[PDB]
């Protein structure tokens, strides 16, 4: 009650600065307001009452409290209408659009650059009744903002990053929304903000469409670049088996595996002639000087070429583990060769290492074929789960009791690394010549013998024990996802197309008159098409078709 | 039946990468060999009886170098342990996701 | 839920009877107040039960659970410390580790009070591990 | 589990001290008044701070606060 008699006599005191109208101070709640709570105690009545002595429904609260990082703290944005669209009420939000004074405008943006759409793409994490809020929450504003303003298409507005919110939608992981916003379509009064069409639909078979306004690789900083070159969300992997992304894919990958077989033939050519100059190593001379200018030709070039990749998209290890082997592998190859025409002599183990790094590197294009794709990607969950910390604990190990043999040894066992050989020929079973007799006690080196078979046996069965309680409990529809996903990598490089080539890339789907725009011009899209069978068709009633006559 | 369904699902593709190991590693070694290591017949077969366990090891100590060589063994017989744990798993999973009236 | 019940029903009685006196303090023979008992039998629910316990308006101080301040989404919840901080000689905490010997000690640690506070004394305490 | 178990183990023998050195510990929480006991003086309390996060706020209820200003 007391609030409208304590704003009149901040009105009849003649304030220069309303009370209404006024921030806090602190750096925890820098900027904050009276509106703020007023929509955050949940009333309408106290919201129209300060709206009717005129609140700011700008009030940007830019607080530390606000922050998206910070520890117990609600980000929504800055704005008023971000508030109460976060907090769920509907009625709230259209009366802070609907106002007689100071109408709240979609189109304003936070300190951060957010808009009303894009905070509420970040608060969504995960639920039924979350995901369902927010879902219809995002449907009714977009409808609220087309009937508010013609003038501008709301999603088109992007962040200080430069995103849409389908773009960012896909950057920060959200799933379930992202899923929904490649997929809607809407009713009659307004059906020209939808994405998905029915081309035609002849019984149980039907072709939808799909818009690709920014799905398309062609247009710079698309989806797919955003999934593969800058999520670092974990569920990358689930964002990649979408409707209209797999129709895509697909078609992309089989347009383009040819040149994916011929650039494989050509590494098999480089790796046969590198062979052929290593066994040869030892007229003749012409041959082997064309091996020098070929092998180094093609050190130049892949070396190059990997170094360009890793100037070009790195903005974080199994993701990018294949190019570094390629990157280490050339310039160990160019390396030799440099060593080898300066005539160091040291170009003789770090070709053989090179010859060996290059034939066991071949296995990147074992992706192209399933049966051993889901191999290879089982061979990377081995090299991320259990390898390296398994090595640290058997290099403890080995240094432990290689250590105690060399101190026990007072002409075998002579130094550190030629005692370690000794402990580790005998793991494999290529250990001899005990009873040393060098000093009285042997049994000694027999208990730690035993020791170190006993635990060493203890820790490959718990590496075992690891990797099948990694490998249970964990979906089958798993390593399929993974595998699309790595194509999905393979196939936008090769659309990048060569180094030493720009290539002119062309741009997916068909561009087709997809409807009419509100205002004059009809509207023309760019759409890619899939086809769906569906025997429930019978039970709902059929929808908004473009042409009768199936093309 | 089921040495029938193991032999279709392990050897078209196990015995092939492994094979790109053993061949890669042999002409490595032939190359680094400047009587043992011969031929490439006997430098194959000395790479096939480490992983029977019978390969004769010794520093080389006057030639291109030792530890290389030390090295090369080292990462061969790891990863060829990686690769029988990684047909072991493979194996694993496929009997997990299975059914009890299948092979009847 | 019949002890849970039992429980708070007969902890309110004792509120409305005498006042003066604070019955989860006195000890039993072995020298325990009761949670420290519900502790030490490894008796989970119980526990869970007064560890986390909010009462109405006429008895405010039986109560351990507090809201500091609640705004929309987030919540901030105070949990009393009265006998679960180590400061004190024989905490809850010093029994758990130590003078029990119940086969579920894992599964008491996961619990709203003591998961953060053991979470914040570890990090605080990283460094000198580390040394 | 076990790991929690063993790190709380771990943390309170390190928060005990060393044997030539019993050092005196430092409590932990926040000190403040919550509200008033029934006889006489207001119940003052040590206490543990939770952030939490929860979605179902609106169809359910708000209980009362200790203080109205998040501080
Ligand atoms: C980056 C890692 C993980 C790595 C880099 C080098 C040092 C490597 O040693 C390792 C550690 C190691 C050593 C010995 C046995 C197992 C693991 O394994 C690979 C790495 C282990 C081998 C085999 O590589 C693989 O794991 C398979 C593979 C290669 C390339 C791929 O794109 C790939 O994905 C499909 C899989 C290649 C080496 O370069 C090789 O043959 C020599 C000379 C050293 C090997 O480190």
């Amino acid at each position: 009650a007391c609030i409208q008699p304590l704003l009149e006599i901040d009105r009849d005191s003649g304030n220069p600065q309303p009370l209404v109208n006024a921030q806090c101070t602190d750096e925890y709640y820098r900027g904050h307001s009276a509106l703020h709570i007023a929509i955050e105690k949940r009333s309408l009545q106290c919201v129209k009452l300060l709206v009717e002595n005129g609140a700011n429904v700008h009030a940007k609260a830019c607080g530390h409290f606000f922050q998206k990082n910070q520890d117990t703290c609600f980000y929504f944005g800055e704005l008023p209408l971000s508030l109460a669209a976060c907090t769920k009420q509907w009625d709230v939000v259209n009366y802070l659009l609907e106002n007689p004074h100071q109408p709240a405008s979609l189109q304003a943006q936070d300190s951060l650059g957010n808009t009303v759409l894009h905070a509420l793409v970040m608060i969504a994490d995960d639920s039924a009744e979350n995901s369902a809020l927010v879902v219809r929450m995002y449907d009714g504003l977009l409808q609220a903002g087309a009937r508010l303003c013609p003038n501008v298409q709301l999603e088109g507005i992007p962040n200080l990053e430069g995103l849409t919110p389908l773009k960012l939608a896909a950057k920060e992981g959200k799933i379930e929304i992202f899923k929904h916003i490649l997929q809607r379509e809407f009713s009659a009064p307004c059906q020209s903000l939808s994405r998905k069409f029915t081309e035609w639909c002849y019984g149980p078979v039907r072709v939808s469409l799909y818009d690709l306004a920014s799905v398309d690789s062609w247009e710079e900083n698309s989806v797919l670049e955003i999934i593969a070159f800058h999520s670092r969300s974990p569920h990358r992997h689930r964002m990649v088996v979408l409707e209209p992304l797999n129709k895509l894919l697909q078609a992309k990958w089989d347009r383009l595996i040819p040149r994916f077989c011929f650039n494989f033939l050509c590494y098999l050519v480089y790796m046969l002639i590198f062979t052929a100059v290593a066994y040869h190593q030892p007229a003749g001379n012409s041959m082997l000087l064309l091996g020098h200018i070929l092998i180094l030709l093609g050190g130049v070039y892949l070396l190059l070429g990997q170094l360009w990749y890793f100037w070009r998209r790195r903005l974080s290890f199994m993701d990018s583990y294949s190019e570094i082997l390629f990157l280490l592998q050339a310039l160990l190859t160019v390396l030799s060769q440099v060593l080898c025409f300066l005539a160091i002599e040291w170009y003789l183990p770090l070709l053989v290492s090179s010859l060996a790094m290059g034939w066991t590197n071949l296995l990147y294009y074992t992706r192209g074929f399933q049966h051993t794709g889901i191999y290879s990607v089982m061979i990377e969950k081995v090299i991320l789960r259990d390898l390296l910390r398994f090595l640290l604990v058997y290099l403890v190990f080995l240094f432990g009791f290689a250590v105690a043999l060399v101190s026990l040894s007072r002409p075998p066992y002579r130094s550190i690394l030629d005692a370690s050989l000794e402990l580790f020929k005998f793991t494999i079973g290529m250990g001899e010549l005990a009873f040393q007799e060098q000093l009285r006690f042997r049994g000694v080196v027999l208990l730690l013998l035993l020791a170190y078979v006993l635990l060493t046996y203890v820790l490959l069965l718990n590496m075992l024990i690891a990797l099948m309680s990694e490998t249970v409990n964990s979906v089958a529809t798993d390593s399929w996802s993974i595998w699309k996903l790595q194509k999905a990598i393979s196939v936008l490089e090769m659309e990048n197309g060569y180094w030493w080539c720009r290539r002119k890339k062309q741009r997916a789907g068909v561009m087709l008159t997809v409807g009419t725009r509100p205002d004059g011009s009809p509207d023309e899209r760019w759409c890619f098409r899939v086809g769906e069978m569906n025997w429930a068709t019978w039970e709902q009633t059929l929808p908004r078709t473009l042409c009768e006559e199936p093309s």
